[PDB]
């Protein structure tokens, strides 16, 4: 009778329309392109010096954007296999971290890597600590799905867990931004008028812009059928596809361009 | 008919009484307090020198006690949401590492971090190796729950897995204590009568005391309905709450006090 | 009606014969022996210098073969407990990473460690990156099991996921071998005729031989009931036991012998 968390739910027909299926295809294609591009950048990178063969091979923190895009691509491969077979893939079948049959179970793998990577660009403190908190926020979102989709007697568990996640998200942000802020401040005074100043401006704004676009995820939760229900389940899939293209692919391309142009300029100051 | 491992089990009414629910509330409050306290110590720590701003931010091994308390707090948040909704949370619903709807599934995340942290205080060898073995012991305990709570035809699987876990636990201990012993021995001769001797005495006894209190977990298993059944399921929840307050919170406060008083005294010798 | 992914499947009688049960016993005994042997080598190792007490304790990358054998031993302990109780253990019960009730769910823990260890022997670049890709390939194999064993309407999902895994496996190999190749090339010119040359020859061939034996896993998939069905489920269990003895135990013994004889000879060049 309740399908969430079961194999019975997995064998049902897909509830998704052409709009949601099209969004999954679009997201998979963009993530696959980004993965091959970031793979090429990883192979050919010689570092800021431009004299170290397989630089990204020895400094493997450089491959974090590649692995974010690669794991997101694997998750969307699963969504398009399920869509083309025409079976239900929403919060049914086996619970596997890094796989997106459970909403936010894919992000539990990729988001901690993405926050680590963002903070690593500014050599910011609390990188592992912010990855751990993001892991717990995404766990909160997974548990809110089980309550939201289960027996309506337990529905208020979804708000308890959303609230917990939002609490720690606001906390994490209000500490993260106060690190990104101090890291730019340190380097800004250090940079003086050297020309590294302009690249350092760009790095702070890019890292801040991509950080702040993460607020779209709890906002989509609030407007979708989990909260107010102003958008349906099909448009929620479209909202997540767009947010994933921005958070992972556009981030991946933006960072890859920064490393192409401004890496050495800041490698002396960072 | 058998509920362990199923969503059907999750929708049943809670089997817990007021004593077990009160123990969960008490444990959640203490873990939340410890988390905020250890968060404050992490933010304000300047290291043993007292001259490094955001020391714990760059030396993130210092945040391990914080993350143990934070993940235990998340697990107990889940128990009190389930208690207040009034649904069954004992070995039912989705299997998620770091979440305590399966007994020992929460500990699979926090215990390896806690053993790493203990051995890191003495700069002991085999820190990752001891974290790996503790992970396997807690896996053993998870698998013993599935056999203990399932079809009684398979009940003897619970003893096979408890035995496996106990075997490797005795092994791990009988090697760990022989490291803690040699690490104190090395530093004891090195310390001479310098005043660092007294702090080093305290560190060995504290690390040994907290290590030895981990024997309470397999002893609670033996006395609870899994073994002899001298205590019921409600008193087992109380026993785990008390053991968690000692193993995580009291450990967290004890370590934080050691770092406040004796960090620099031993940072020259460690 | 479909048992894959369910607790109902776990309570069924074993489908395995004496040949498959004997293979599980044989594999468990060999992995346990290898674990105790590699444990002894870890304890007594003094490094290439032969002057560092608990060398493997401080350089914990040396314990990777030990932890591969230890986790494989835990997985086979589970198979023999299930065989002796006489219950079904094939892709039923709880999904737990590092546990082999789901085919390839045990390997998701051990294979990334094993590829890290192989590449670490040659100080090869892309070690974490190759561990991440192997993790995704083994995830692909897990998802192909759910489709292969479920509702036959969704059977073609098994080929989609096998294809995805094979694609990234060929990719990973065709990049890995081009690293092992360049790492041997670098050291070969560096070694000249010093006597380190002969040991370096042995290391390249051993690492290449063990790397290439990993092709047996997707080949067994193709010949077993997942693909052409030339062998039955019982002989598939035997094929995996033999492949595990070679990939983990024989690897473990071969590496341990290399470190006994040729460690110092190459520690100056590596
Ligand atoms: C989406 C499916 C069909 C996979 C196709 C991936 C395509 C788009 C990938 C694979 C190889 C890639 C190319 C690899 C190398 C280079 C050289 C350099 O100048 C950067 C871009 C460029 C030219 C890449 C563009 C994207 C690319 C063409
Ligand atoms: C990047 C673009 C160009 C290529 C698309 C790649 C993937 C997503 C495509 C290519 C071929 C596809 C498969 C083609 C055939 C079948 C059989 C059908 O009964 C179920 C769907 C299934 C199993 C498809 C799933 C999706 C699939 C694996
Ligand atoms: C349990 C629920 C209600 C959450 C409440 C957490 C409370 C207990 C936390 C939040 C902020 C914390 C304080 C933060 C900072 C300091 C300064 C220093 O002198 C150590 C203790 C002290 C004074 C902390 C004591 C505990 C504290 C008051
Ligand atoms: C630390 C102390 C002071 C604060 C306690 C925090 C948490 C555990 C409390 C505060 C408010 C609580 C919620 C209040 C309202 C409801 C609706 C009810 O139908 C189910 C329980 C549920 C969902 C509660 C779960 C537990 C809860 C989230
Ligand atoms: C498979 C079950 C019964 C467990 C038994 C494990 C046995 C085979 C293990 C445990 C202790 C091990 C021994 C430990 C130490 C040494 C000394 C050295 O010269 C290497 C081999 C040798 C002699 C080992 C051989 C294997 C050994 C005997
Ligand atoms: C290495 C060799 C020498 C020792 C073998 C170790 C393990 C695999 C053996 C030793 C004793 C065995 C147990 C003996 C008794 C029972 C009770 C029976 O109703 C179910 C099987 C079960 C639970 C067995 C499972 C496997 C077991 C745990
Ligand atoms: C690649 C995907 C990214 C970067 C996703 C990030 C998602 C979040 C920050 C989600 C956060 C949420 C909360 C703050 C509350 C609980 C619900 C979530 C999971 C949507
Ligand atoms: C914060 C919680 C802690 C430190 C818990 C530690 C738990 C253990 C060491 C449990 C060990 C067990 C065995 C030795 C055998 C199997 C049963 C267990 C899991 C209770
Ligand atoms: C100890 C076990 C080892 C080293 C196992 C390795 C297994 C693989 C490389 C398996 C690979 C597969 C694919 C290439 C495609 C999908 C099916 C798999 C999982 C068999
Ligand atoms: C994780 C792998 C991503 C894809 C890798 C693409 C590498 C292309 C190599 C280019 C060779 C010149
Ligand atoms: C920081 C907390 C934010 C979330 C607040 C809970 C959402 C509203 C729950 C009540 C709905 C009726
Ligand atoms: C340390 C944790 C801090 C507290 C964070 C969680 C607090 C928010 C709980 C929200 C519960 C909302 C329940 C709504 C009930 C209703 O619909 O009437
Ligand atoms: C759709 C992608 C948006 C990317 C935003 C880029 C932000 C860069 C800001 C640099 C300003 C100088
Ligand atoms: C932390 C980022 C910002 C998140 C903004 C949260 C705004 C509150 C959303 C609550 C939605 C759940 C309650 C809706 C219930 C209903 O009216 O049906
Ligand atoms: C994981 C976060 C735990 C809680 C963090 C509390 C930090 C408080 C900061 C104090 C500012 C002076
Ligand atoms: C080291 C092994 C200790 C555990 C021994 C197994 C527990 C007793 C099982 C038999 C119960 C009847
Ligand atoms: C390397 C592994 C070492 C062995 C560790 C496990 C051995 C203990 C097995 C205990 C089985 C107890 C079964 C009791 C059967 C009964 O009740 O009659
Ligand atoms: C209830 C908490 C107990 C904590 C035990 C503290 C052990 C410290 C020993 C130091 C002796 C000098
Ligand atoms: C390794 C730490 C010490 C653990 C102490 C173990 C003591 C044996 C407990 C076995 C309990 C299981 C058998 C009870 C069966 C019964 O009598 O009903
Ligand atoms: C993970 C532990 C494996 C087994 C360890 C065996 C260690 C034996 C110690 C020998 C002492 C001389
Ligand atoms: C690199 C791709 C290899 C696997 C190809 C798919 C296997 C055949 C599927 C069709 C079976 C009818
Ligand atoms: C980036 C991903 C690359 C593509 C890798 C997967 C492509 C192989 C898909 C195989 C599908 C085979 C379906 C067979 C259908 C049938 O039986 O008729
Ligand atoms: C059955 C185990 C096989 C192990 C293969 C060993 C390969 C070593 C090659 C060295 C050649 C000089
Ligand atoms: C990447 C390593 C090599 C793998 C070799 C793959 C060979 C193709 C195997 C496809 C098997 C699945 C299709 C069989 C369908 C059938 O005929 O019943």
């Amino acid at each position: 009778m309740f399908y969430v968390g079961t194999m019975d739910g997995w064998y049902l027909d897909t509830k998704l329309n052409s709009v949601a299926i099209g969004a999954h295809w679009s997201c998979f294609i963009v993530l696959t392109i980004t993965t091959f591009y970031l793979g090429y950048e990883s192979w050919t990178s010689r570092g800021p010096s431009k004299r170290t063969s397989f630089y990204a091979g020895y400094q493997e923190e450089q491959n974090l954007a590649l692995f974010v895009n690669f794991f997101a691509m694997l998750s969307y491969f699963g969504k398009i296999v399920a869509d083309t077979l025409g079976h239900n893939f929403g919060d049914v079948g086996p619970f596997i971290i890094g796989f997106g049959n459970y909403r936010y179970a894919d992000y539990m793998l990729t988001c901690p890597m993405l926050v680590y990577d963002l903070l690593y660009q500014l050599r910011a403190p609390y990188r592992v600590s912010c990855s751990a908190i993001i892991f717990a926020i995404l766990m909160s979102g997974v548990l809110a799905e089980f309550y939201a989709e289960g027996d309506p007697r337990l529905r208020n568990g979804a708000y308890a867990w959303y609230g917990f996640g939002c609490f720690w998200f606001i906390f994490a942000y209000s500490i993260v931004m106060s690190i990104v802020a101090k890291q730019y401040s340190r380097l800004a005074q250090l940079a003086q008028d050297t020309g590294a100043e302009h690249s350092l401006h760009v790095l702070k704004f890019a890292v801040f812009t991509f950080s702040m676009l993460w607020i779209l995820f709890p906002l989509v939760w609030a407007i979708c059928p989990r909260g107010f229900g102003w958008i349906d389940d099909n448009w929620t899939e479209v909202a997540h596809c767009v947010c994933d293209i921005v958070a992972k692919s556009c981030y991946g391309f933006a960072l890859a361009r920064f490393r192409k142009t401004y890496d050495e300029e800041l490698f002396r100051l960072l």
